[PDB]
This record gives C-alpha cells, structure tokens and sequence, in this order.
C-alpha cells in the first residue's frame, strides 16, 4: 500500500495538495469514493480546488497502477477549515 | 516561525525518496531529495525527521535531520509623547 498523505487543514478558498508516497512504477489515480469512481487526481502530488468545510474530514482513495498492476487502496482524510463569519462593524457617531 | 524548511537527501540516484515525522514509518511528509515542510513551530523547536532512500527493490538506512525552529519576537506596542 502507497504510503499516503495531504496538507495540514485548508481554509475554504484554499487549495489542497493531495499526496501518494513516490513509487516509480506506472501511473496514479485519486478518487472520490473508497471504490473507484470519478477520477479526481491522476498523478503524485494534484491539488484539489474548490473543497467545502460542509463536508469537513473530505476522504479521498489511492491507487498507484503500475505497470500491469494495481497497488491498494489508501485513503487521506482532507481537513477543511470553514470560514469565519463577516464581520459588521460599525463607529460611534462624530 | 512563517517561513518555510528546505529538508535534503544527499542525491542518491537510485530510486524514490521518503521523509517522515517520527523515526519510524508513519506519515510521509515529503517524498523527493529536497522537498520543502511548511508550517513548523518553534513551540516544538528540535523538530527531528527521518530519512530513506527508497532504491530499486531497496531501502536503504534511517537517516534523522534536525530542523531548528526560530521563536518569533513579540510583537511592539509603540507609543508617543502627546504634542
């Protein structure tokens, strides 16, 4: 199994980078899903944009296809950090 | 603290690169010859990580460098004499 990994927590608006251990042997696939389902990533280290905190411990499934073969499935958790809300400020007349 | 960490491997040509927290094999945080960490604290200032050349069907020994994590001053608080 492909040691796995990603960045620390990522602030809505922010980028993750997503990580699959090197193994030079053949080609890389992310997934969405445990199982496989719509590529998301195809290579060691892509980033994923447009992540919410309305699905916080984003789970993510690895797969490095060697040549002829299928390594296992690891899997990171992606922390993503929700937004503070706006802040209305305000003055005392003058 | 803010700025980031160059981490090496002397180059090996031999194969790929692994780099972890502990002195084990745990959580891969970088994976090349000179791969960069972000985010370290002085609040844990000897930030010790280990090292493995990932040859071809090899592994090669447990290398450990020591990142030295610098306190960040505190911060001024100015002041004036009024005029």
């Amino acid at each position: 199994a492909p040691m796995t990994s990603n960045s620390g927590p990522i602030c809505e608006g922010e980028d993750v980078t997503l990580m699959v251990n090197t193994v030079s042997s053949g080609t890389y696939a992310w997934y969405s899903d445990a199982n496989l389902t719509n590529l998301v990533a195809s290579t060691q280290n892509p980033v994923i944009s447009g992540l919410l905190a309305s699905n916080s411990p984003d789970t993510f499934y690895v797969q490095v296809s060697s040549n002829g073969c299928l390594s296992d499935t690891g899997f990171t958790v992606v922390q993503v950090n929700p937004n503070p809300a706006a802040v209305s400020p305000g003055y005392t007349p003058l």
